[PDB]
């Protein structure tokens, strides 16, 4: 229940700062919903590892240019096992202007925890990017139901 996350490197589009905390608060969702406990380290070998990258990016998936697939993220395992990695060729964004990195990094979390897509389209395991206030959003049941079905 213990998962350490690195941050391999950080996209232009935003401050550093601004990574960081897009990405923390992601895993705080899934946290506040499980009793995964999320480490954040600055070096060294994580389970899941952030990583931005544009087109062919060394894991058999090369992202595709501008638009269509926003990111993707491989689950539980060693090596690239729980890493999640978000096409560079967005525009990510703290809050709308482009693609939210926070609501992005949630879905591609729960990936990297182990979940598919959902079917429910409140749920944020459904494949459909959709801003929404950050204040504001919120787990489906549906996502914590997946969740919950594998970390307790
Ligand atoms: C509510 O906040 C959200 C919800 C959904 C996503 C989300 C939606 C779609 C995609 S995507 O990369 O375009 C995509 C679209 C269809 C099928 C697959 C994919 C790749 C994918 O599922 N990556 O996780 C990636 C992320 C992003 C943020
Ligand atoms: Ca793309
Ligand atoms: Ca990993
Ligand atoms: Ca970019
Ligand atoms: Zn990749
Ligand atoms: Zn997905």
């Amino acid at each position: 229940h213990y998962i350490t996350y690195r941050i391999n490197n950080y996209t232009p589009d935003m401050n550093r700062e601004d990574v960081d905390y897009a990405i923390r608060k992601a895993f705080q969702v899934w946290s506040n919903v499980t009793p995964l406990k999320f480490s954040k380290i600055n070096t060294g070998m994580a389970d899941i590892l952030v990583v931005f990258a544009r087109g062919a990016h060394g894991d058999d998936h090369a992202f595709d240019g501008k638009g269509g697939i926003l990111a993707h993220a491989f689950g539980p395992g060693s090596g690239i096992g729980g890493d999640a990695h978000f096409d560079e060729d967005e525009f990510w964004t703290t809050h709308s202007g482009g693609t939210n990195l926070f609501l992005t990094a949630v879905h591609e979390i729960g990936h990297s925890l182990g979940l598919g897509h959902s079917s429910d389209p409140k749920a944020v395991m459904f494949p459909t990017y959709k801003y929404v206030d950050i204040n504001t959003f919120r787990l489906s049941a549906d996502d914590i139901r997946g969740i919950q079905s594998l970390y307790g």
